[PDB]
């Protein structure tokens, strides 16, 4: 039996190149879907139909991407929009200038916002489709020392994601949240290493130290970029049809409340 | 691809004979599946081996459920504990007696109590396995003329659940909830029906009344039995092995907050 | 300016003897109120017309409460539900018995049911007064080791006072709940010199050892009785007059999500 | 007794021209503060020395008011952020333009994270102070038709204290959230009457049909803009001092989960 796929969907999925993006794409193409991803750059190995390059943290990125979608896609069924991250360097919230709070607010919540503003009517229009905001536990649980304005960027993405379920899910749009804690990428891994050219090493410890910062994990590991892929299939899925407004965390259980 | 599977997987599940129970216990058995379930008496058509005879709203019925599963299944890899209801009558907190309250936790709480109590250990021992707690939206969501008591049992649940995940998550069971709201069953739409010898009939017009009176289904239509086992499915299966500690709403957006 | 009084206001305080509970009763009789408290045996040095001897863990001992509040105080205003603890000792939750569960729900949950079935209906006939559930952190973020079943009582106790807020504030009775975080109590810093005859020393060290069993307290202290005291006799106050349906933490900043 | 003052306290409260700014400012004045509050232009009937002129939704309105702060309080002991609201027109979230967000985010957000930024490490040099952040009951129960970037804005600013609390509560100065549901003012109570030039006429019942756009009001009422003072007041006292990083909701019930 084959319980899930996403044969003749069209996925619109931002920040495809890397992590749970790249493995995301991965899994969607591998289920049947078409796929158009995002980058500033295409990544030399993979088709350039796959690609559109961009700066998704600038306006004029976002209108770019919208209309790629459009010529290459014709319409869309899925958008997942996985785009995020922080540059902000430590020191708590009043080392936060005004371009961090731009670029926290640009990367995290506005390319979806600029998006979805294009692509969704369409979708409202059929009467059919998906739209997945990704978003992270720090929008419940905000860690302080870098990542106060990602906090504050992602809890607004949150909410707006909530609101435009409310708007458009009696439409036949359904608006869900997937909501990572930390995963596991060629980044951390090294930030775990660095945290040993620091005191302590041994890597295990490094990852030890990380985890400790994010008041732990009981499931005592990150999450894999192929299990957040897994689950954004799943919600996109029609094994899904009932899901929607709804926020689902992968997290190995590092949110401490019920 | 073969996306999802369950085979190899002995599971456990309570009240499988009508409703999400049964379509879970389907489903399961779709999957691969080896399915124990329960009920006060056998319904006429699935074989014996299927299930156990047992009233686990008691604590006699706890403990031959438990022992049925140890000699059916030799061992359990997934607990689907699905037995929940509400027998109270209308007229508010004031008209709940010490004998509701004690229905209604015997039912919705107390039966996953005493069966994790004596299954879950063994599962830690193996160092595998899943519960999936099937809560409510009522527990964050509580309507107070017939399920007060409905509401704050499954909240207990919900809570309990929790707890239990920070325990055992780091021995490798995972432990997660699902919340669903409104399931289309033969007895709702029954109700639905009902509810039209008062003011009103069309039946669309019944399920208007009941969506109404939960603040609205963005949806606009209640959870399939189907719906709520595809997501069980998904939680019990290894695609969803980073997922612990949380709750899966399954409301077609009913719950309003974010 | 007299901010705030409770003059003229018949108020049930249950358990009362120490702790919070003695600091909110003596806060009440500053404020003007006329105090009703309970305990199983009455304190030597207290007025014999301030408190009624009972075990509120029993439906007697409700039964009991709820009559001689109606021959003192011939009404009440507001109800202030205070009585709660745990018993259990360690072992996570396969080490609950049924005793354990039950002695759980009947200190947490059932003192405060049982007394608002017979006392509330009085309440809502007048169309005033303010209930106010003294609930827990632990009701959002539990702890497994020994109160997994504190936990989920607490959790019942939230969601039933919510439940009961939507029935009864459009008839003028306001719901609230107060949640404390960890109260400091003779009990507590004997506590904390108890972990001292085990490793470390120095009570201060003892604290510290608490503290990080809860995940840390952003104010680096725990809540004191007066403290306590000061929120309920706000919340019950008519300063508070919009007020109701609400949880009201005061933990220090514990719970690590906002 | 004097239950509460805040004699000696000096209070930055932002945007005190009316509502509930208004009322804040009155009563901090009532129980002895030393008060400075802003406006874009200053009433007609109050002192001089109370107003400082700017337009907070600005970074130079906000750099004006932090100096402004320091040469007239010469240092503040309670910062109330009050400044919020939505200028958005209708049609949902696809009509919001980039000047809609850019405004709600100004309004609702950046003014809070400017003048703390300016304002709080001195606070925390000092090792004592209280911040409140007014947010908003839409930044859990997002209403759609014109406020979703509103409640998105409210939702950054909810995680935002959060975050800033985890940090600077340890260091003496606590951070809480207000979040207000309907406030009564003379805005409203016009808004009220203007949907009765609209099918009814009443203005009982043009109030009903805002209520009802909310989900109800269990209270059956908006909270006054006195009623909220009362809380921020409480809050900003010592007798709120192991209160921080949590937030507290005055809506007469409206939102319906626990
Ligand atoms: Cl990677
Ligand atoms: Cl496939
Ligand atoms: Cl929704
Ligand atoms: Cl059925
Ligand atoms: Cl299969
Ligand atoms: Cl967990
Ligand atoms: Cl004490
Ligand atoms: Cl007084
Ligand atoms: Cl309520
Ligand atoms: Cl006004
Ligand atoms: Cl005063
Ligand atoms: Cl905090
Ligand atoms: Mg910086
Ligand atoms: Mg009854
Ligand atoms: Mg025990
Ligand atoms: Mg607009």
């Amino acid at each position: 039996i084959e319980f899930l796929n996403l044969r003749g969907k069209r996925a619109l999925i931002t920040a495809g190149t890397k992590g749970a993006g790249a493995a995301t794409v991965s899994l969607f193409l591998e289920l049947g879907a078409q796929v158009l991803t995002t980058a500033r750059a295409r990544p030399e190995g993979l088709p350039e139909e796959l690609f559109v390059e961009a700066d998704l943290t600038t306006k004029e990125g976002c209108a770019i991407v919208a209309e790629a979608t459009r010529q290459r896609l014709g319409g869309v069924d899925v958008i997942v929009h996985m785009l995020g991250g922080s540059s902000a360097a430590g020191g708590g919230f009043s080392a936060l200038s005004d371009d961090d709070w731009y670029n926290e607010l640009s990367l995290n919540l506005f390319a979806a916002v600029r998006l979805d503003r294009q692509l969704v009517p369409d979708m409202v229009a059929r009467g059919s489709g998906v739209v997945v905001h990704v978003t992270s536990i720090q929008r419940v649980l905000p860690l302080p020392e870098s990542t106060t304005a990602y906090a504050a960027a992602k809890a607004a993405l949150s909410t707006y994601s909530k609101a435009m379920s409310k708007e458009v899910s009696p439409k036949g749009v359904r608006v869900v949240r997937v909501s990572p804690g930390w995963i596991e990428t060629e980044a951390s891994v090294r930030l775990a290493e660095r945290l040993a050219k620091q005191a302590g090493t041994d890597l295990e410890g490094g990852k030890k130290i990380i985890m400790d910062g994010l008041g732990g994990i009981p499931l005592g590991r990150p999450a894999k970029p192929e299990e957040v892929a897994n689950l954004i299939a799943f919600l996109a899925s029609d094994r899904a049809a009932s899901i929607t407004g709804a926020e689902y965390t992968i997290d190995g259980g590092t949110v401490p409340t019920a």
